[PDB]
């Protein structure tokens, strides 16, 4: 019910899996996993995916109606 | 570490808590600990009350470093 536009975004700046785990003070995993299905990032860990993305959450994660 | 404006922001916009819990479609007590101590909201959720209160979900649930 997620959309994760992190790697659309991420691509856009051309932010490194490496540089936004860093950002999140994270490991690697935890970005390659997230910008995939696999699971969503916390409210806290993808506030500061938008904070480093420097872009609102709702462009980077959005919610899907049912 | 999240810092839940939606109790301030729902107020702003005099959306009750059951309006916006009738928005989500979800039990008033969903809002009610959301917009309390209780827990965070859940990102659909928390997207869904951003989308629904017409507000970016940063404004109402910011993040914070530990």
């Amino acid at each position: 019910m997620i959309i994760n536009n992190l790697k659309l975004i991420r691509e856009k700046k051309k932010i490194s899996q490496s540089e936004l785990a860093a950002l999140l003070e994270v490991s690697r995993q935890t970005i390659n996993g997230i910008e995939k299905n696999k699971y969503n990032p916390s409210l806290q860990l993808a506030l500061k995916i938008a904070y480093y993305l420097n872009t609102p959450l709702e462009d980077i994660f959005q919610w899907q109606p049912e």
